């Protein structure tokens, strides 16, 4: 039964691989497995390009530590401005399939009080849907704004036919 | 009964407008328009920046065209590179939402030719949840898609208190 590295141990971020795994591939099995490794990049990325390549450097870094996995995932939230997002990365052996999730702009207040690397700042939550969750009414949470970012990411290997390499 | 003008005459588009607000408010009451105005940018946008300033200038000239509307919504498509997304950009008179769709990695056959009708290729399967809906085997579409970034963008005016003008 092959298995799936995971570039974090959080059992949230696991969960949401499981799902979209299952949702995109329900007639396979495979042995998910979280594992914690480094971002190599700011805990709290600062920019779309930092928060991408700090998925980006989890996989890698997954790949190294734990070999011969069939896909490795990494999943990765950050900010740009004044909005908040995740890179989500899927990886086999030969290919990569990418994705970022919708952004969403956050209260003013949140965000002065969070340049100054305070997250937890969300007091004025990670139970009631993050702050997707608490933002919308929860007509929308992390997991399900992750969900639909994970699908996405997983096209490549959805449609080999026209992702070559 | 107060009104929508959605800076687009595509059914699909007012739909989607019409579900977001639907869900965000059950009650309520309002009258949605589609009504077509230029975008001042290239019909086909090519980086994130010109599909959202082509967002923004929908929406702008929509104000000016129909005034008296009590929420102005822009839903603009664009690719970058090989990636494809859509800005959505909700206004009213006093502060502004925004939100970008999570984005997909298009097929580099897609991206050789390109005209955003190359994927009526590999005919009007199209209409199938788009070309999200045929490169997720429908466990996405474009509607669904849509769906989020709208909730998102609607963000400032479900919390008026986090989100000042
Ligand atoms: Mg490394
Ligand atoms: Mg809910
Ligand atoms: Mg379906």
């Amino acid at each position: 039964m092959r298995k799936i590295i995971i570039a974090s141990q959080n059992p949230a971020k696991v969960n949401a691989v499981r799902s979209a795994f299952s949702t995109v591939f329900p007639d396979q099995e495979w042995e998910f497995i979280g594992v914690s490794v480094p971002s190599e990049v700011a805990d709290q990325p600062m920019s779309d390009e930092e928060t991408k390549q700090g998925a980006l450097n989890r996989v890698r870094n997954a790949k190294q530590r734990h070999p011969g996995a069939e896909y490795y995932v990494g999943l990765e939230a950050g900010i740009e401005e004044n909005k908040t997002f995740a890179w989500m990365i899927v990886e086999s052996d030969q290919q990569r399939g990418e994705s970022r999730s919708a952004c969403l702009m956050l209260p003013p207040l949140v965000l002065e009080r969070l340049r100054q690397a305070k997250g937890d700042v969300m007091d004025e939550i990670k139970q009631k849907g993050g702050a997707i969750g608490l933002l919308t009414r929860h007509h929308l949470t992390r997991s399900t704004v992750y969900h639909q970012a994970l699908i996405l990411a997983l096209i490549p290997f959805i449609n080999p036919e026209h992702y070559p390499s």
